């Protein structure tokens, strides 16, 4: 319980009483406290400390290295590393739920970490503590990529350490040397693909929540992995599907253009030559449309986006999928002997030609364009269109109310005069486009002031606040285009998962270093070369 | 002082305008296909060309262009809808875009223009 | 060759070995190793370094103040600097 559940140990540590502990322990103290108070529990409206159940994860988590050392090295219960808390958390588990993302917290949590890891090697050296799941089903790696922190990912991919007498639980291998070069060779044991939760499958396919997600793909052997894998196996693959939509679109036009027009919509077959091509247009573009439907309905049911990041996480899809319910939506029309399908189809065939922007993410310097302009239709435009709605819907009703048209006459409808200031809008209006008003002065001023307040007022407002945006987000747009990158990288190389995955697979199987055992440590590294003039050893 | 303009209209010639040139023409050539499509002519006439249309659409860019050039459709809905979307996309949203990134390229790149001149 | 033309100066400079150097010229190093080592080439595409194919050009090409004055300045064989190289 909270504080029945609360062991001497637990508040005894708390206040860094070594001579407490040593005393508490001499006699005897139990390592197994199963706090689950309130205060304590990974509860996060509960304002208190998830530390860990057990008493070295509350040593740990405080800048403690003397107890740490302690509470495994005292003469007896040495609490057992492997203590799975409520949650399931070991104490890496607890140290990686305790790690923030400030440099202060980076030095705490990385310095710690080491050497707990260490001294856990001499302890047991049969024990692999990084595998240990939990009860989500995470080892550490997974969690530090799914929660988000920048540090303790860079540090464990990064793991370089030293002391031979066991040094296999590392990352950089280094190679030959031969002056200012030195060749290294990574781990990508976890990386690329294997598992159940890969650490390139979850910085990828993760909620908007999570913390820097397009800023974890610049740490070391991500990168260079992924673009390995771009130019080598997903450059052609990519190139050969744009091909492909793009003579589909062409079909699809040619079908649409030369539609028949005689007669109410399920139209017979001729015997000409050109008949059967149309009908076979129609045919493919069709099939195109049930294709696209089944794929967006796949895409919703596995990867449940949520309500915030519907639009947020994904617009190329929701785009497809909506393109492909039109065609549908025409094609249920057209045998039901009704003539609304040529609105159906015509925005289908729209939607899908200003859909070819989503092979622009294959050229760097036109995914930057494309993202740009989904940020400023999702912030700046929207905004603008509100409040010029609501300039344009007061003063067209005004007008609306004082035009007379007692007698260029129906000029009565709201639907006209809402039409003209637009034509305002668009520079084309007319300022004296009707003359049944009774009093000229009010008809102009109107015009006038709503010419003020939106032509010249609104409009170069938006512009100056557009340009301001450009200058803020160059660089966020730049990374959102790197993620979206890698999103397809390894969409490509799943989509051939039943087709072949052996050539899929970066890196070369080398064998460098060796285990306490005795033993090899077969490993799929991947080189990455450097040069240095001023480290000189 | 003129040698610095004529290497940065030379250097927004081949940086800038070039990629707003082919997005603003996959915008134009959708919608005049669709308009094209949706048009009727089966009666300011001989608007079925698709050159016609795509001018038409053009002019609009230009500041010149009419909302109701041509009557012959069959649903007034669509035909509004189509060519209100096309001038939010266009006129309001890419041409803006371009102006904000023409000023950032020009703050950026005053040095590179000048030391072009010189070299 | 690779290491069949890489003599031994080249390598033993390339620790920064003065003793080592000391003594093998003491009683005579040759100062024309032709090393066009794929590695030791001109080739960019080989990860490694062009230095130079005689091994004072090695000395000079890393900080070695001492060796780029002691190799032209040691009693004999001070390597010809019009070294004309592949
Ligand atoms: C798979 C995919 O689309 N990727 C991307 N598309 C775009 C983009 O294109 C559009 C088009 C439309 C649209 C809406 C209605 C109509 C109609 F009038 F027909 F109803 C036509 C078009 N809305 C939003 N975006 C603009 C900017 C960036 C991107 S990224
Ligand atoms: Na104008």
């Amino acid at each position: 319980s909270y504080y029945k559940g609360q062991t001497a140990l637990h508040i005894a540590i708390e206040r860094r009483n070594m001579t407490l502990v040593t005393l508490l322990v001499e006699n005897g103290a139990d390592v197994q406290a199963a706090a689950n108070g309130d205060f304590f529990k990974k509860t996060k409206g509960r304002p208190g400390f998830y530390f860990g159940e057990l008493p070295l994860s509350l040593a740990a988590c405080t800048n403690q290295l003397a107890i740490v050392k302690f509470l495994l090295q005292n003469s007896w219960q040495p609490a057992d590393i492997s203590a799975r808390d409520s949650v399931g958390n070991t104490v890496l588990h607890a140290l990686v739920e305790v790690a923030d993302n400030t440099v202060d917290n980076t030095k705490f949590v990385t310095s710690m970490y080491n050497e707990i890891l260490i001294l856990g090697a001499k302890l047991h050296p049969t024990l692999k503590l990084e595998e240990i799941t939990n009860r989500k089903g995470l080892t550490p790696l997974a969690l530090a990529a799914s929660s988000g922190k920048i540090g303790v990912l860079a540090y464990i991919l990064q793991r370089e350490i030293h002391e031979p007498e066991c040094r296999h639980l590392s990352r950089k291998f280094t190679e030959w040397a031969y002056g200012p070069v030195h060749s290294s060779l990574y781990d990508l044991s976890c990386i690329d693909t294997c598992e159940k939760n890969s650490v390139l499958e979850v910085i990828a396919y993760s909620s908007s929540e999570t913390p820097n997600r397009h800023d974890m793909l610049l740490v070391e052997p991500l990168n260079r992995l992924l673009q390995d894998k771009w130019d080598r196996f997903v450059k052609r693959i990519f190139y050969f599907n744009f091909f492909v939509y793009c003579l589909y679109m062409i079909i699809f036009t040619a079908a649409a253009y030369y539609r028949p027009v005689e007669g109410l919509p399920p139209y017979k077959l001729k015997n000409t030559v050109g008949d059967y091509f149309r009908v076979t247009g129609e045919i493919l573009s069709v099939s195109g449309g049930v294709y696209f439907f089944f794929r967006g309905i796949q895409y919703f049911l596995q990867r449940r986006p949520s309500l915030k990041s519907l639009f947020v996480d994904s617009y190329s899809e929701i785009l497809f999928f909506v393109q492909s319910l039109f065609m549908l939506v025409s094609v249920v029309l057209y045998f039901s002997q009704r003539k609304e399908y040529v609105a159906s189809m015509v925005f289908s065939l729209a939607m899908g030609w200003t859909n070819m922007l989503y092979y622009t993410r294959g050229f760097q310097q036109m995914g930057i364009y494309a993202v740009m302009i989904e940020k400023m239709i999702l912030r700046d435009l929207c905004r603008f269109m509100f409040v010029y709605l609501v300039f344009l819907f007061g003063f067209s009703t005004a007008v609306v109310t004082l035009i007379e048209d007692g007698k260029g006459n129906s000029y009565n409808s709201l639907y006209s005069t809402c039409l003209e200031l637009f034509k305002f809008t668009i520079g084309m209006g007319d300022l004296e486009f009707t003359e049944n008003y009774d009093f000229k002065a009010v008809f102009i001023i109107l015009l006038l002031a709503y010419v003020i307040l939106t032509y010249i007022l609104l409009l170069n407002m938006l512009i100056a606040l557009m340009g301001e945006t450009v200058n803020k987000i160059a660089q966020e747009s730049k990374n959102i285009w790197k993620l979206q990158r890698a999103i397809t990288i390894l969409d490509t190389e799943k989509s051939f998962l039943k087709c072949m995955r052996k050539a899929f697979r970066s890196g070369k199987l080398l064998q460098v270093g060796f285990t306490p055992d005795g033993k090899d440590d077969y490993r799929w590294c991947f080189r990455v070369d450097e040069v240095n003039w001023t480290t000189w050893n």
